[PDB]
């Protein structure tokens, strides 16, 4: 019935290489899900198509395969926007139609393509639970369908349709969850409904907000009695507050937050959802639009107090994606300088980075916040050995903390400070109290040959020329 | 000859238990003088030692696995040897030889010295020039010095250490070993007894220093063992604090510790160094579940920082704080930015039967009386 | 219901030796499945019956064994076409009819034996996909439908229904598939009307026609700016044709092919098939008849030209069977000529012989088009160790290409050079720059002892001689 | 010794890149004169060298596998050996002598020549008598000779070798080698050194002739390697033009590439020589996806084989041609009767973008400048 | 030795084919008189032989598997020894002796001769008193004779052996070897040569009678092998008859062939003698499928009795039976109480497409001409 409009997604991708961020890697070709909905307009996975360089879709009785355009990437919640010019690819296709928010234990079809075959596959599930779930890792948390059925590479990014034949969401992989698990996730419709309206005004994807604070439940009696809250009073005392998010400025930590847009908020940080049904109030938050604002009840010293607070993204110290653009590094005598962000901790310690990285930086990592908007984790990340350098060829991964007795606030900063230093000596101060110590002229001299060396077209990514 | 014992553990994630008692074997030889030596822990929490039969403890040297009936110098190859030594790895007599003689003039262990500083290598010329460092000058920068050890005085970050007791430092940190054969300088270190005295050349604003150091045993912020001793507890309302060890961290995570462990917890295990002589990891281990606690039951391992609005230093510390405490709420500051409130007069009362239901002998161990 | 009119189909087999062609290896008996339809007619595999000497067929409820006749053989279709004269065998059960090509997703039941048994058995699925496929590798493609259900050994060509309870055609085991991939193919009904129709009108198989082009897609629009193409033109541009088909004569190469019998063929080789549905234009050509002409519109020299073309069978050099004929071989003085086909290059290095196989036969099996009709790749098969022959013992499988100066088209014209050589001496040019040269009258003369030692009734194949 | 070396290799299939550092260990052994020998591959690609400490690199002898700090003499059984050769199998001192007295005299690396010519046996007695070998004559038959080598002159196609600086030559294409011993005559010939001259005996339509040949090095259309010289390329529109060697290969379908590799490559791997000194087999290696060269991304490892009509010879050669280009398009011929058309304006122009989106330092390597 | 050799065997079960060309190899050694020993099957079946060259055949004893360029005496411990006998095992140097004598003095192998007897152990009491054995007397019983030897006539059913050329046989069949072992009869016998005599002394009726025996090679009714000899097979009608022998049965059932063989034919092959010199076990041993003979296709390995009312001896006397035969049918008495029937004048005439169709040569092998 609907399966006609279940397309093959061919994606030739070309990444930046994080370890190596002069380079770009090898193009190769991967294959997934999607579907084409209303007006002229088809779904998939973000990251499906992550550094795509060209986007390709095939229908399910058709060899031809049509060059398609990327109108947005939502990655925090794993949907790309796709069209395509060539008519012959609309014609024919009854676009598919979304429904409501399933019920829990409700029937859902997830329907798309196996890996490395074009014919159409066939899934079967049910339900599971609602959940407040990262599409990204370390990004910001969505509305989310755990189903019972298995949803894997090639399959995700496919329509979920419920007994009405209409689209109750994106078929979504587990990220937590081996395949033998039998558990998948649906990215829900008003979640899709936000990607979409998002785009539809602003002309591009503006993001998720989230309230920029962390906050600790209230189910102690004492603790609540304590503050001064009245005994009908319940909700959630924030712990700290990002500084790059005011926010920052309105709120203030030890405030106990009773509700959000009128909504009450429990001891546990719950709110009512539907009939028996309690979820956490980020959800309240994640479906409001960046730029929109909404009234915050906290208690502060024993009184109500309202706010009225406009929301923004996320700002993290090390990002979980840098929105596909180029990592930033600066060569000077061959030590590589970058940024410490989770596809460079990916790429240098493999998929168990969390717990293989070097404990100064899964610190900041997981703990950290950013004190200022331009804030960066920069480190050394590896030493390209030559006669300069004797000596250093072992530092690797270790943050640089402050050059010639300035402290380093980013990548842009140091890159600046190495360019204008008029010292006799370049004189780094590292992270487990080393420094390096070069000769200013003889240091910026080696630095040619060695570009040469390593094949490497300049020594610094353009954002910091 | 054939060690028999019979050892009583503590458990380092329930302090106020024993485990079963329970026995074991190892080897061990005959050494003049009427003694014996075997590895410590081939002894360690003993109750009871046979031999082959009845045997005394007279000293235990932990550090150099060494029983008399951290970095030390060992060679990969009971119960030894053949003497080259001690079976652990081979322990060799330099260190065997200590351990008799240390405990022979001193009627005790006093394990082995450290210098007490982390240093950097002086490889580099530019660094080298930067420093004053003439080109026949070896050695290596000091990076930090610990708070707690004496010559956190006289020495000084960014000091270059040049010799040991007239013995030339190289700028990778060793010094001469045999023929064609370095090591590390630290191995001159150890091979001084607690309390001796020993002369450290360093570079200094480009001028030369010698310091006459004493040195002593590294005191460390969370513990590689606690010499047999007991580990330490105070409880009230259900709250089990106690202090970071690595015996702590082995019990609490096992094997992988260095891994497994909390983050905050392994930052301060590889990095963090004691600001203070009597400092202590202070964390709430556990919480033992009752109504003046509900809410709570989910701290594990986490830092206390604070009692109403007061610095923690230490388990004793803590401990004395909430005796005191004559407020009407006990306010801890915990890590991750999190507080435990509790009224003061209710969580004092509800100490005793949760005491009770976990066969615990009082509110806190002996040594915090 | 149907499954009276499902057949076992019993074979005794008598197979050449490729590797010693003057063999016929051991009887052997295999088993399969087929299915009664109208007119006192059965359809079965072709693979089935190759090499039959005896074909016998057995009715699922009785023990009684029939003696059967095979009318055609259809290879490039995979169908036999059988016949019983015995009418105790016709009496009683419905014939299969036929329904017309299902839709994608359409369910689909494949009803035949397993191995080694005498059982019905019935397997389940759906048509997966349209395919152009080769039934036999190297061979025409042709139409065929894709299938969820796994074919096997035993259950190939049985009949599969659709839920109607027509046949939709005859089942095909998967050449290119592994068994635990769950596929399998289903040679479709207009070919096998294709099929019988030929033979009713011709009293034989006359094959399936081919337009001898190799061809290049002109999906880049510069391409076809260069050549003179408007902007709603489309096709494909001719690579290289079969000078053994003229055909080869009417088209030249770097023509644009436009469209076929009045079918718009697009960039991309495809042309409109059914709603939504696109397939190779290769199946507007392999439904005519051998004989049959089509309509050819091409763009050459930026001017549109038509061309009524008669279809032929497609000739290789290397060919993928030979008609179920007896292998040709000569030998002289222990020299085994024989001429190279795929069954010869399987029996010689096995089923990976594409990747096994000394590649100058690998690239005339995957490049070389014949250049005359009578043209054959003719080699050194193996040398029959004696005095005559000594140091040329280690020649294998190598390509000769002339005798005494004169080039060598064939295995013909080389046995007809070497009976009237009157040379001192036979001077065979090998590949590798290699020669063979043996004394014309001592050469002649050991032929027959060593026809002798390894029991060779004759020097050559009856159609040599 | 044990050999501490710091690597940076070029990547074949993407040869404007540098793989990521990395270090390596081995063994090698001092010998007189102040120098040692190791592996060539211990020190491939080298940007640093240590011994156990900084050593030089003077000569890497490739082909035999020897470094100073292509089918040779070997011995089937670091970092050799107890001395009679190199461990690498043995690589026997008649090979190690010759690296070194080849660089000893010529303060490089030379290699070792090779006759440049295809053989075959002469065992059969009717193929002897029908080209006027007597009885006591052996040898064997010229199949090819390579056109790019001197002997390509003077030596014909069926000469019979009969010997080689007056060595007899077998039938079988062997030598004496020791008593019970024979090997082949490549052996004789791969003793010389490059430039050296030797005595070839041959027959020659049923007569005796002697040729005093130069002997050199082989010139191979599919490289073994190429010497630690950095891979060739050119870039426009997004095709990546390359040069097929076998580390290209290796580098594009692994180890198993002699098997892998498209058959048109195999074919001249394995049985093409160069007709001209220069002439290499330039592929599209693959395309750089982009709006100019849409409908053809899909073209991998194909030879071009001439543009605008005119027939490719070389890398340096198409380079030339695409550049000096003023016609309206540019015409690709590649294999498979394929041809690939671009508007020679737009083409150009569209190469920069695609260079950043990859970061190609320049649309060439610098040796095509 | 290096033996190297080209093999062409026979099909057993496609009697008119030769398995593809083969090559070996296996170890052999020198022996004085410009002779060479290897193993038999080392070279069975060759059509060419070379040595590590060219080498000949002299003879070839299948028995003791020795070639020279069936229970016998082994050791159970190529190419062989030391020498101390034959590597097969360890075939020993008394029977190697005896193969090159065997030769030396025939210009021929002649094998190992037999007594052909099978004979029962004298060991109970009882049975040798009711024969009227003395208690000082050992021997062996005969149960049974072959009738294709000559002893056949001068020794009896029920004779007691009681000894060989005046060595004493015992009991259990054994005579002394060396001190503490002894070794079966048969041995003695196996050391003599063919055509030698030999002094058998036995009990008949209570009284002893020696005689004196001309030795012979065993003629077994289906042979171990052929010696090298091509397979027999006579063609009518597409019924390929052939003769059972070991080789043949290999070739049909494998390597279990003595399990999965028809248990008519095991018990031929176990148990059976040949009655007379030239008797064969004849069966058909496959079909060839034609409307001829249609409704007989499953007939296998099945022995042919009779033809026409007449007794079957051998496979040539079947051919000749058939190819004289001027009735309206031929009529075969088959196993299995099975009769085929086919008329004479068609069931000829169909034999020559059915040649063709299988590409025999002739419907006989050249040994029934």
């Amino acid at each position: 019935p609907s399966m006609d409009a279940v397309v093959k997604v061919f994606c030739v991708h070309t990444e930046p290489n994080f370890s190596l961020p002069w380079q770009r890697k090898r193009q190769y070709s991967s294959g997934s899900s999607g579907f084409i909905i209303g007006g002229r307009r088809v779904l998939t996975n973000a990251h499906s198509v992550e550094h795509h360089t060209q986007v390709k879709l095939k229908k399910r009785g058709s060899d031809t395969k049509y060059l398609a355009t990327v109108l947005a990437i939502g990655t925090e919640c794993d949907i790309a926007l796709l069209t395509v010019t060539d008519d012959e690819f609309w014609e024919g296709v009854s676009p598919v139609e979304f429904g409501d928010l399933p019920a829990l234990q409700d029937a859902v079809t997830v329907v798309g393509y196996p890996i490395g075959g074009d014919t159409i596959s066939v899934t079967s599930g049910v339900v599971s639970r609602m959940e407040i779930l990262s599409y990204v890792h370390g990004s910001t948390e969505l509305l989310g369908l755990q189903i019972d059925a298995a949803i894997n590479s090639g399959n995700s990014g496919g329509p979920a349709f419920n007994d009405k034949g209409k689209c109750v969401g994106i078929a979504f992989q587990s990220l937590k969850h081996e395949d033998a698990e039998n558990i998948g996730y649906v990215i829900p419709t008003p979640v899709i409904v936000h990607f979409i309206q998002d785009y539809e005004k602003h002309d591009k994807y503006t993001g998720f907000p989230v309230l920029g604070i962390e906050w600790q439940k209230m189910e102690n009696p004492d603790l609540r009695k304590s503050m001064g809250m009245e005994s009908h009073q319940k909700g959630v005392r924030i712990r700290r507050i990002e500084p790059t998010a005011p926010e920052s400025q309105v709120l203030k930590p030890s405030d106990i937050i009773l509700s959000f847009d009128g909504v009450n908020i429990a001891n546990d940080g719950t709110v009512p959802f539907r009939h028996g049904e309690r979820i956490g109030f980020s959800y309240l938050i994640s479906q409001k639009y960046t730029g929109d604002s909404a009234l915050v009840k906290v208690l502060r010293n024993k009184e109500i107090l309202e706010f009225n607070i406009k929301l923004a993204i996320h700002k993290r110290l090390i990002p979980a994606h840098i929105s596909g653009k180029p990592p930033s590094y600066f060569i000077v005598a061959g030590f590589v300088f970058t940024t410490v962000s989770v596809p460079y901790l990916r790429s240098e310690y493999g998929k168990e980075y969390e717990f293989d990285a070097p404990v100064k930086l899964l610190e900041k990592h997981l703990h950290a916040m950013a004190q200022s908007v331009d804030e960066q984790l920069v480190v050394v990340s590896q030493v390209l050995v030559s006669d300069i350098n004797i000596g250093y060829e072992e530092i690797v991964n270790t943050q640089v903390v402050a050059f010639n007795g300035k402290p380093v606030k980013n990548l842009k900063g140091l890159a600046g400070m190495v360019e204008n230093c008029e010292d006799e000596y370049m004189k780094f101060n590292l992270d487990y109290d080393q420094i390096v110590v070069l000769d200013t002229k003889t240091a910026k001299e080696a630095t040619l040959d060695i570009l040469t060396t390593h094949c490497i077209p300049s020594a610094m990514s353009d954002d910091l020329k």
